């Protein structure tokens, strides 16, 4: 009786955040533009994106990715698109649950 | 009246499910070992874990990961370690919580 962990559910609605813009294997032949993903995170990462600055963090990957990519969408190309924002804001986080020691 | 998406409180327990692990700033000074990540992935991940092949994509990692650290822990080495378990199973995620179309 095992409740699922929020860490866990967490990394199926991330895959569900990632995938709902694929029909599922469709990687190559039904596919988004790249520049959605900066896009698409103002809309459901919007509550610690208004310095704008976490959002230029997207818009440096985008252009890092285009150069090395044809469109043969990788399930790790969102993964570690992920973790270009969640970074200068990632200590700030973890700061924030807590608020009571800088 | 902004509710925190589901994906965004779930970036933020990622985020702890990581830090509580260091003391803040502390990176080099006082951190855990990189073969504590494939361990703990063991028990808050365990639900898609039974397989064993889902862990040995995470000490697959670790490995490649030692060869070029010295235990400098950047934010981001947690976070492209989670993307190298979250990547064979990423697709049967997807329709899993479906189900209805293989």
């Amino acid at each position: 009786s095992d409740c699922y962990t929020e860490l866990e559910k967490a990394v199926i609605v991330l895959v569900e955040n990632f995938y709902k813009y694929v029909s599922k294997y469709s990687l190559v032949k039904n596919k988004i533009s790249k520049s959605s993903f900066r896009e698409m995170l103002q809309k459901e990462l919007n509550h610690m994106l208004s310095d704008t600055g976490n959002r230029k963090a997207a818009d440096k990957l985008i252009q890092n990715l285009d150069a090395n990519h044809d469109g043969r969408i990788s399930f790790d190309e969102y993964w570690t698109l992920i973790g270009g924002i969640t970074g200068p804001i990632a200590k700030l986080i973890h700061e924030q649950e807590q608020q009571s020691s800088s």
